């Protein structure tokens, strides 16, 4: 039941994309979030989302709990029905679509709070290739020699952020190349491990889900990852314990995040460092289409799928028959 | 429901297929890619009757005329070639593909294995009547070259390498269109008549009726025109051919006639064609080493079509032939 | 003009993209333009032209530069040669998107002669656009309407982009009231321009203020690729008019055509130094058939032949040692 | 230095090649690529000498072994071929090329056009030595499979479909190799063990010797070996050998022998192939109708390579013989 999910992705980045550079951070979410639960409800899971739009007295779709699928095996599902909402509103890189899916459990069940994160990619890298606790320049170093290259030729990805101004400024001391998101940090993460992405490595601070998503794929593609969850609240630390969570300092390993067979796929919706963003195409051959480009993967197989899809549209008429 | 679930098919047979590669035995290519296929597809969520196939009980033991096949599903009609090109696969040379088709009941041609007049052309908008194998080879280009708004000397005409074929290839010369030749593979080349930068624009050719029916149902969701005519050479085979319904022996099918309804379809490139990219070895420093195949899948319904490039892990420092059943 | 002047002008770019490449994310500004000008102007003296700058950087403290009125090859034919080594010196720096290295070649003359002062740009794609497609006195909706109608879609399917910038507010909400899509770039609207006209890049018009040496650049793409484009120099102070009419232009509020940005004969030629909505970015490739290389996407195309050609290229280097031995 | 600009030599003689694709005429296909590349070559700023082309005078009246070409620049030894494979442009099969490379002067091994015992694998890091026409064919893929890291089984040896190679085959197949066959095309062939994605290994083959010349210089600037011998069947074919200067007549060439020092090669497709993209037809609106082309080009002193798609406007409402002299 892997390949299915793409279509998901599928439908709900067309829909974020009919509300692409229209400025309504709200309308985009929506529209995405209609998309995801109408395409999610026709495929044969009994699904229990475990990360989605919100906890149930905030979002009425897709919220912690709320069970979905038409029928089928027991599953955890991990959404995101559109990461970079505000990525989205202004037609800036790095917006998704994310589904993930595990087994019962499989993912780290963690209130939407911030968490550090370092992650790298590599079939072959040992768990303790990146620690939070170390210092940048001692990640980099493990890192730039388990990839055979001189820490200067390391890129890093981080967010522009004030947060992140000493992981900049540390990583550039001794020589590495730092480049910068606006946004989009499960595609910042996700790219580390993505042909010809550009992107080494990945370190900042950002929210606990969009980790969770991104692990979820980097146990299917190959890498490592650490993470720590932070609080600012009182009601986000008794969030936290009423989920079980004793530690609120644990480090979890990319296992703690997403264990077991995971299945992850993911649909661009605008152009950014790991997916392509939707397009309109005009063609003799077919008329016109707008292509999607997916990826599914799945962490037994270890089969990652590629897909561009061609979806069949009008666009003499208004663009918003994307939505469902 | 179970679309996208069909290119898992496709991938398989071909990597069992590819590991019989240039190994100059097309039974053991043949048998891996139906071994192959036969073990993927009954673990896919329908419930299917094999309509074409292998061949009929008798001479083909596994994926045969009428054999029952998936877990369990809506019925679907089942049209399928393990290895389209094993004699290709054998040698390495272009256009092995492996093939699946659904349709519902009924969807599929039921004729015989007898051979089939073809002539194909590709476009959405191409108006039903702009090929007929009664009318000429140069009319026929002559309305497709007025379609496709180019002089008919651009147009690049596809046919097979055989003698049956020697007046189809002066036909369209005399006249200025250009006509390349395929040394096997008229699924393909049929099929890239609709597939984007192909460089084939029309397809005229007899070949197997069952490579007729697989090519027109890729055609029906890509969109394009077909025409075909069975060709009877012996009695039994117009017994054969009463015997399923048919009744006017030189009737001249449309895409309609061939495939119709609700049809998935789904391929993978074995070698480097005129339509997909073939099975390759790759290594890299991110995950090592794996096998890449190009696949296509596709749905008349919705009109969707999806390209989908997959990386199947593997190790090289073992036998090549550990990608089989 | 000949047609040795073409294809070679490609090895400028990529040289000067690899410099600007080893100090993308690097946070010096001024590094990144010093890589790219001293790495063009070294490989641009290979180059058989007899050429005269008539289009330089940017600033002489954000970097030195191929001044205007400098010359360089020295043999071969008349050419005016406009060019910036870095477009988006800010961009590399942080490692953002649309960071490129443009050149430009034109019989003499051929360049608008204009100062470095904001200029308006409103640019469309298609090499059926009639000119008057797309005019700046008129207003934004109306020229959406009528990019739509030519372009066979409705207006909500349109993308406009623009730079996220205060000047651009009222087209942003001038576009987005009548149904089209507005996305917004950082920086870089040389790319964002030749976007218009740029297979798959996703965007339909761009419609903003900028750099005028950048317009200039790009209507030289644009006149290469079939586009539209009309342009209108914009002057805030008496010390900046001056350099107006000291170059012989008399009407401030003159609209310029393509055809006056660019023209006769045109070769351009740009490499991407990160990705953007034009090009993808210098990107290091690991393989074991030629070791380690760094892969350079390119674009060269001429005015006259209408001729394009996409440029994928492998340079080898040892990643062994530092990325700084790209410089030039 | 002209290094680039014979990337546009070789797009002209494919885009006129092309426009006799499928066309059943060899000669007229060898013709348009014929003027095509020498009216373009003669606006190269080079002072150039033929050192290798399609024959001498009393047999070819243009592009003849030691005709000068160019404009006037750096005195260059060239080696053409206008169109490598004339049969298949003329019935559209694969591996069709147009090929041109540039050195100093003594640079190619001036070779008579004779037959050419040809192996070669690719690779930036294989040793000299890897690979030799004395060896025999199972203990030369044994060292390749060693050093491309894989069990035997895994290796793709590429060579032609000509009976002269029916042992290459059965041997190699005998101790589990893959051995695919190209109807024609050594020179796409040979390079296609350097080309990322090929699918090919090893070439092993015999076949014309100015094409193997021209194959090195490819291999020169990618990375590889090769060794070549030449093979002699006439009186005749020995005394062209003679007039060249050639004494030893069995011996064994290395990469450097049949290429040397600063070499320029550029190739642009013809046909698909198993290294580059044939030429193509292509409709947007965007643009207009334009014809695209696919070339590569690359230098050994740099090692520098360079991948060129080419969009060349053209109206196809026209004649398709505009993309000639
Ligand atoms: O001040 P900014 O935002 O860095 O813009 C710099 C750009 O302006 C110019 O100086 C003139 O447009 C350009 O050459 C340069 O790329
Ligand atoms: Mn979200
Ligand atoms: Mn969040
Ligand atoms: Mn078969
Ligand atoms: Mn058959
Ligand atoms: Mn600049
Ligand atoms: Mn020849």
């Amino acid at each position: 039941v892997a390949l299915e999910a793409v279509r998901v992705t599928e439908l709900a980045a067309l829909a974020s994309w009919s509300q692409m550079g229209r400025g309504d951070k709200i309308a985009a979410d929506q529209a995405a979030v209609d998309a995801m639960r109408k395409a999610l409800n026709e495929v044969d899971i009994d699904g229990t989302v475990v990360i989605g739009e919100g906890e149930l007295d905030e979002a009425p779709m897709l919220y912690i709990g709320e069970k979905v699928g038409a029928g089928g095996c027991e599953v955890d599902i991990a959404l995101d029905p559109l990461e970079g909402t505000t990525i989205t509103s202004k037609g800036g890189a790095n917006a998704l679509t994310v589904l993930a899916m595990a087994d019962k459990g499989g993912f780290l069940n963690a209130p939407d709070v911030y968490m550090q994160k370092i992650a790298v990619g590599g079939i072959n890298a040992p768990k303790g290739i990146v620690d939070l606790d170390d210092s940048v320049t001692n990640n980099l170093k493990r890192i730039a020699e388990f990839k055979g290259v001189h820490m200067s030729a390391l890129v890093v990805c981080t967010m522009d952020r004030p947060r992140h101004e000493h992981i900049i400024k540390e990583a550039r001391e001794c020589g590495a190349r730092v480049i910068l998101i606006n946004d989009g940090d499960v595609s910042g993460v996700i790219a580390t491990a993505t042909e010809n992405s550009g992107i080494d490595v990945y370190i900042g601070t950002g929210g606990a889900p969009e980790g969770v998503l991104a692990a979820a794929a980097l146990k299917c593609l190959g890498g490592q990852m650490q993470a720590r969850l932070i609080f600012n609240d009182e009601e986000e630390i008794k969030r936290a314990h009423r989920l079980g969570i004793t530690d609120l300092n644990k480090k979890y390993d990319i296992d703690d995040l997403a264990s077991g067979d995971i299945v992850f796929a993911a649909t661009g919706v605008t152009d950014g460092n790991m997916l392509q963003g939707v397009k309109r195409v005009n063609s003799t051959r077919r008329g016109s289409y707008a292509v999607t480009h997916s990826v599914v993967m799945r962490s037994t197989t270890k089969t990652v799928r590629h897909i561009t899809a061609e979806h069949s549209f009008d666009f003499k008429e208004g663009i918003e028959k994307f939505m469902s």
